[PDB]
């Protein structure tokens, strides 16, 4: 079945000692192909991203590439910790573009009380200047994105009421309705502990192609794939049994958080999907999948 | 008359010692407002830009800003020294946008023989990925730009056959015709030694507003202003006698090349012109002019 193919045995982006805001880790990046270029909005921390290392703050950087492998990067974050909901920063952005506007959903980590993390929304026309729209769902939640277009006149979002992937609908992005779970962990497998989306889903002629992540009972993170019905994305057409990507290389297995591959971004150019992923919550790699190779076992 | 007003008493961009390609100087930048942002394509050198320091190489960097004062910058040049005409790099870019395409004219400095510098053209849709189109005029020349639109069906360019500003016309950017001088130095003034354009001209209801630079007989560089006729830009309607900008601050007067202000870029947002300029061939500053204040005596 479906296996992602690494474009490089080295990371495509790494932390930068000279800049405090991204000195420790760059990971879990949004990705989009636009106007002839691959664009990354990447999560970056000043400290290793676990409480055992310290009070890490996540900020969002910008990088750009012609080929999807070799990146140039801006020296300052395009979004920084500004609100109370963002006391400990902004995490794990997912971006789609609808009618000339980029919609980014990210985790605002406050850590003022138990489960003080919230899905937040920001919009942009240019990926540099972001306007905050506030909390999307006022509840402990993350792993969220819009679908890249309206379905039957409505905005559609994926979210993650622990430990399951959920879907919901909205007329205006302000109020959400028709919440329902669509994907759950499976006991005694690689995907037993929890599930959550990767990057935003991608429209194909056979359905919505959605990459997801899961953790096993040792907290090893891997990626998998599902296909959702076009008109009712709450309906799962197919779910591949085996992972599409697992920690294999040294920088996937070792880092601040061991044995993690984790995606928040899948850019598309000429029928090739470029899946960007965090390795060990420390660096960013890329792996590809050609659209024609999206096949689920009949 | 017309005076540019500095937005800051500090530079808006400075060299960055940790990157070789822009370690010593950033200056003489293109500038354009697009999609809610100010964009700079800046000239950068690895060492002080004078022969006494060595064989400096110029490369082109990218910077971006919401407000036109505070910039973020990419870590690598968007264009580097690649051809024989660019042995010593790429200098002094001027950019305009026509029908979704950015046209950048820059100096390719080869230094293989006397006067081995040529106006070259590159195009982009995104300001990051540039496609070389080659030499524009095969002759010693610089200080060049397209006009930001076609006039009577034709591309129009400014150039500088030393020491005068010239104009020329083209159907296709490949062959040029109707070369004519439009602006010359004036003896016993601040603009006695030579003249050349600043950034691309800006369309006004009264004519084409063109910032130019000049050097005096001590090689002090200042900016001035002219107005050209809309339909025949070879015709000068007005020329201000006094400069619009001169070296005054420490980082304009002192640096690798003393007493220089030099512009290759003027971005426009909501009827305000943002004139970016090199100071002392070392750093970049910005000064503004509101359209309503464009008045000639
Ligand atoms: O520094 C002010 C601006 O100078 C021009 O570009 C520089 C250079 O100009 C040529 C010539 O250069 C002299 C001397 O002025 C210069 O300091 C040294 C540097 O090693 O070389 C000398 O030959 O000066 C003439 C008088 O204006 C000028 O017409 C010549 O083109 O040209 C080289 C190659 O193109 C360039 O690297 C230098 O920067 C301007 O075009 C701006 O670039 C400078 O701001
Ligand atoms: O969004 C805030 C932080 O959430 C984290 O995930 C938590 C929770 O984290 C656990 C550990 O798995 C984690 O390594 C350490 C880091 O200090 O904190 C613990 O509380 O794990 C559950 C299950 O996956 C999530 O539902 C929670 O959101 C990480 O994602 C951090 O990166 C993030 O800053």
């Amino acid at each position: 079945g479906i296996k992602l193919k690494r474009l490089s045995d080295k990371p495509v982006l790494m932390p930068k000692a000279e800049n405090e805001w991204e000195r420790a880790a760059v990971f879990n990046t949004a990705a989009i192909y636009d106007n002839g270029l691959f664009h990354l909005i990447y999560r970056a921390t000043d400290i290793g991203p676990h409480a055992k290392y310290g009070k890490y703050i996540s900020r969002l950087g910008y990088a750009v590439s012609k080929d999807g492998i070799n990146f140039m990067r801006l020296d300052k974050p395009v979004m920084s910790n500004e609100t109370e909901q963002e006391l400990r920063g902004l995490e794990d952005p997912r971006i789609v573009k609808i009618d000339g506007i980029y919609y980014m959903m990210y985790t605002g980590f406050g850590d003022r009380f138990q489960d003080d993390y919230r899905i937040c929304l920001a919009t942009s026309k240019n990926l540099i200047d972001w306007e905050r729209k506030g909390v999307v769902l006022d509840e402990p939640n993350k792993d969220a994105s819009l679908f890249p277009e309206k379905i039957n006149g409505k905005y559609v979002m994926l979210h993650r009421r622990y430990p399951d992937i959920w879907i919901a609908f909205s007329d205006d992005l302000k109020n959400w309705y028709d919440h329902k779970p669509i994907l759950k962990p499976i006991p005694n497998t690689w995907e037993s502990a929890r599930v959550g989306i990767g990057g935003p889903p991608i429209k194909t002629k056979d359905g919505w192609f959605l990459i997801y992540h899961a953790a096993d009972d040792n907290n090893v993170y891997r990626l998998g794939a599902v296909l959702l019905d076009l008109e009712d994305p709450s309906k799962v057409i197919a779910r591949q049994k085996e992972p599409i990507l697992e920690p294999e290389l040294g920088w996937e297995k070792e880092g601040y958080i061991p044995n993690v591959v984790f995606s928040c971004g899948n850019a598309v150019k000429d029928d090739t999907i470029y899946v960007y992923y965090g390795g060990a919550d420390t660096v960013i790699g890329v792996a590809i999948l050609e659209m024609k190779d999206i096949k689920f076992h009949h």
